[PDB]
């Protein structure tokens, strides 16, 4: 009876094994655009992905992760609200069964079709497992997806999904350039929060870009043909793998832009 996104093991149940689910800095949240304050002391984000080394793509039973070599400073996030250097370890998405839902963050209660999370860890803690025990251990860059025109830089991901349909399957995924997933503008909102899946640790600086990327209906349909189940188990489509918005509590969301 492991956690997931079903009726019996979904987000409303997670607090029974992970009591931090009801904590003071949980993610995701609704971003109220009228309440977020412009912070002129924030810096432009520095997204340095030109030396990124992708390795593998894995269906882990709740999403698919594209994994990177983080054994040196190759793909890093710096600046904005961050102190020091955060290394890219993996990206993954959260998506819906229909285009009207799927994102984890919301914007004035608007749900997007999906949400990309680029996950980075603070190199002053030495490894990812040490970084998730610290309040400034991770930085997650969140990017909304809307359905419209295809995203050319997503198609290499879309075309490998048939090879990792079920839980525990992986495939080589070298020479993927994550710069092809970025929007034009790096304007963002930022707040302190958490991992959005168990163990829900309160270790994340969230950086959520204002500008969504556009993907095609055919691209998101391929995400929705993945399975939560293992091979030779009853088929359960991998859809609606998103946590809903959590209470903001004693937090302020800051905007990088006027
Ligand atoms: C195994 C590998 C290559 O994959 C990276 C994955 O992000 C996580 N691996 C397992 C870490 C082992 C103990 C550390 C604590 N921890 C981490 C995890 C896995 N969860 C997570 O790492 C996680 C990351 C991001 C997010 S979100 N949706 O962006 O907020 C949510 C969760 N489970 N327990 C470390 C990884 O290195
Ligand atoms: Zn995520």
């Amino acid at each position: 009876h492991h956690w997931g996104y079903g009726k019996h093991n979904g987000p409303e149940h997670w607090h029974k094994d992970f009591p931090i689910a009801k904590g003071e800095r949980q993610s995701p949240v609704d971003i109220d655009t009228h309440t977020a304050k412009y912070d002129p002391s924030l810096k432009p984000l520095s997204v340095s992905y030109d030396q990124a080394t992708s390795l593998r793509i894995l269906n882990n039973g709740h999403a698919f992760n594209v994994e990177f070599d983080d054994s040196q400073d190759k793909a890093v996030l710096k600046g904005g609200p961050l102190d020091g250097t955060y290394r890219l370890i993996q990206f993954h998405f959260h998506w819906g069964s229909l285009d009207g839902q799927g994102s984890e963050h919301t914007v004035d209660k608007k749900k997007y079709a999906a949400e990309l999370h680029l996950v980075h860890w603070n190199t002053k803690y030495g490894d990812f497992g040490k970084a998730v025990q610290q309040p400034d251990g991770l930085a997650v860059l969140g990017i909304f997806l809307k359905v419209g025109s295809a995203k050319p830089g997503l198609q290499k991901v879309v075309d490998v999904l048939d090879s990792i349909k079920t839980k525990g399957k992986s495939a080589d995924f070298t020479n993927f350039d994550p710069r092809g997933l970025l929007p034009e503008s790096l304007d963002y909102w930022t707040y302190p929060g958490s991992l959005t899946t168990p163990p829900l640790l309160e270790c994340v600086t969230w950086i959520v870009l204002k500008e969504p990327i556009s993907v095609s209906s055919e691209q998101v349909l391929k995400f929705r043909k993945l399975n939560f189940n293992g091979e030779g188990e009853p088929e359960e489509l991998m859809v609606d793998n998103w946590r809903p918005a959590q209470p903001l509590k004693n937090r302020q969301i800051k905007a990088s832009f006027k």
